[PDB]
């Protein structure tokens, strides 16, 4: 398929998403999920995000150690809206903000994102450099998947590695 991912079993929780040339797109006004069926609990988690015109040209974002509904667990993303790196976590379907780096995110510009989860330290690396380096103890483990927040985005080479604890 057009999408190029070393993960299966893609199952959209809500939104649109399709394969399409670039990937896989992305779009919803507010909030919306896909999860792979793969799990993880200590990895590298990675993709190129592109934020494409319309909707409000929000957000692209990794999510991981997720629940089955995607209503727990992290999300590292890139915000055009507001310039941000944000790494955040779900509970209960609500957010709250652990790190956030500002950074120009411009629309129809190739980001690579990638995450490096390990124990309780997150590492957010992008374009390869580091830009959170943080901590939070809630989530151990759970699925991999990918989130667009008031945007259509289209994400490319999504891999993950599991590492040793």
């Amino acid at each position: 398929t057009p999408f190029m991912s070393n993960m299966t079993g893609w199952t959209t929780v809500n939104g649109t998403w399709a394969d399409t040339i670039e990937g896989k797109q992305g779009r919803s006004d507010g909030d919306s999920f896909i999860l792979s069926s793969a799990s993880g609990s200590d990895f590298t988690y990675e993709s190129d995000i592109t934020i494409k015109d319309g909707n409000g040209r929000g957000a692209g974002a990794l999510m991981f150690r997720s629940d089955k509904d995607a209503k727990n667990g992290y999300l590292a993303n890139v915000d055009a809206k507001h310039d941000l790196v944000k790494f955040f976590k779900f509970e209960n379907g609500a957010a709250s903000v652990i790190a956030e780096y500002k950074t120009p995110i411009d629309v129809n510009k190739k980001y690579h994102l990638k995450t490096e989860a390990e124990g309780d330290r997150f590492k957010i690396y992008l374009d390869d450099r580091l830009v959170i380096d943080a901590h939070d103890s809630v989530f151990s483990e759970g699925q991999f998947g990918l989130n667009v927040w008031d945007a259509t985005a289209v994400f490319q080479n999504v891999t993950k590695e599991s590492l040793e604890h």
